């Protein structure tokens, strides 16, 4: 099994690009990242900043996650995102995505040792 750390990157990084620059992004990362293998995931949120910069987001503010846990923590400054989101008209197995980027703090889900990140909560 892909360990926690390892999905988290799978699913949320995308350092290659500073930013979404077509419509078509996601549903071009989706399938890439083998988010679209047995079903549409039906959101999901690509980072567009170095893995070193979103793994110090552990040492930043501690928040609560929309869960209760308290292990989340919220990015001093704002980073590059994408989000992908299912359209109306998407079936499996043809998922197709909404484009959304945008320049938000994100909140993060932090667990082990080292003491990285294993979800993404939410961005604000
Ligand atoms: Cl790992
Ligand atoms: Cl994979
Ligand atoms: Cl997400």
């Amino acid at each position: 099994k892909e360990t926690a750390a390892a999905k988290f990157e799978r699913q949320h990084m995308d350092s290659s690009t500073s930013a979404a620059s077509s419509s078509n992004y996601c549903n071009q990362m989706m399938k890439s990242r083998n988010l679209t293998k047995d079903r549409c995931k039906p959101v999901n949120t690509f980072v567009h900043e170095s893995l070193a910069d979103v793994q110090a987001v552990c040492s930043q503010k501690n928040v609560a996650c929309k869960n209760g846990q308290t292990n989340c923590y919220q990015s001093y400054s704002t980073m590059s995102i994408t989000d992908c989101r299912e359209t109306g008209s998407s079936k499996y197995p043809n998922c197709a995505y909404k484009t959304t980027q945008a320049n938000k703090h994100i909140i993060v889900a932090c667990e082990g040792n080292p003491y990285v990140p294993v979800a993404f909560d939410a961005s604000v």
